[PDB]
């Protein structure tokens, strides 16, 4: 019923290749230093996350929403860790198995076509980059409980997610822009990421705390997502003819509206992107 209707907004991987960097990373890049290319910035964002997790050789890293396996490969090469990836995409599953098999290592590498709900194996650390927007508000308590329970006493997790604000969090300016932002968010979670639901930073923090995690000050990636969306927009536009051939004028116009729109609402500070760290009680100092 709902599975069938949402399929209308399926877009071929070929289309995404006409705006993303060569790693096909579909998340906020990290321009530190500011001079980095998009591709360099995507590796920098992976490092930003992994560097927060206190990874030691022989640990197992869980990647929840492991995409094309860029994060897991980087984790194996830099930290000499075992990796388990979760994805719902058959295409990403096959690509991840090949990426991980390519690696010159004796470390265990596993990728699973399943959600976090089905995953209940012990792991040392957890990374999740822009998968959280799909989980749904009713599932946040189960998600943080699962993540707490599968990790050892010194466990750590990062969740990177786009966020909005509740009107109760906003002054007169934000409240007045709330209707326009809410209508744009509805478009994103209907036509770009079907079934999606944006949290707030406050929700991401308070749900982690309720599960027993210590939550330091979240990092805002807002200026980095503005730069990311600018490059994605400029690249898609430079590839207009090829993008329309691969899909349609409708699909091209849809993603230009998405990319230009997100850059606008990030700039107007009605959207944010939070990298939140979750530390278990026994986490190393
Ligand atoms: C996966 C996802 C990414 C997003 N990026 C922005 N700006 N909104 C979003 C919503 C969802 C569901
Ligand atoms: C390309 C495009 C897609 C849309 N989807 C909704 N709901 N409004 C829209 C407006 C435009 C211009």
């Amino acid at each position: 019923r709902f599975e069938d209707i949402q399929a209308h907004y399926d877009v071929s991987d070929d289309f995404f290749a006409l705006f993303q960097d060569p790693t096909r990373t579909y998340s906020c890049a990290y321009f530190e230093p500011p001079e980095l290319t998009l591709e360099e910035a995507q590796y920098a964002k992976v490092d930003l996350n992994l560097d927060k997790l206190d990874l030691k050789p022989g640990m197992t890293l869980l990647d929840i929403g492991c995409g094309w396996g860029t994060t897991m490969r980087r984790a194996v090469e830099r930290f000499d860790v075992n990796v388990i990836g979760l994805t719902l995409s058959k295409n990403q599953h096959a690509r991840c198995e090949q990426v991980l098999a390519s690696i010159d290592t004796n470390r265990s590498r596993q990728v699973l076509l399943q959600g976090w709900e089905d995953f209940a194996e012990p792991v040392d650390r957890i990374v999740s980059i822009e998968a959280f927007e799909h989980f749904g508000h009713e599932n946040y308590d189960d998600f943080f409980k699962r993540c707490f329970n599968i990790m050892p006493a010194d466990g750590r997790m990062t969740v990177q997610s786009s966020v909005s604000y509740h009107p109760y969090e906003m002054a007169a300016r934000g409240k007045k822009l709330s209707f326009e932002t809410a209508r744009f968010i509805k478009f994103i979670v209907t036509e770009i990421f079907p079934g999606g639901r944006l949290p707030s930073t406050e929700m991401m923090v308070e749900h982690g705390e309720k599960a027993g995690f210590t939550v330091p000050e979240p990092l805002s990636l807002r200026p980095h997502y503005i730069k990311t969306l600018r490059i994605w927009g400029d690249t898609l536009q430079s590839n207009k003819d090829k993008a329309i051939e691969v899909t349609s004028e409708e699909v091209y116009n849809r993603y230009m509206k998405y990319l230009r729109g997100c850059e606008h609402y990030f700039t107007d500070e009605m959207l944010d992107c939070s990298l939140v760290t979750y530390l278990k009680p026994g986490a190393a100092a």
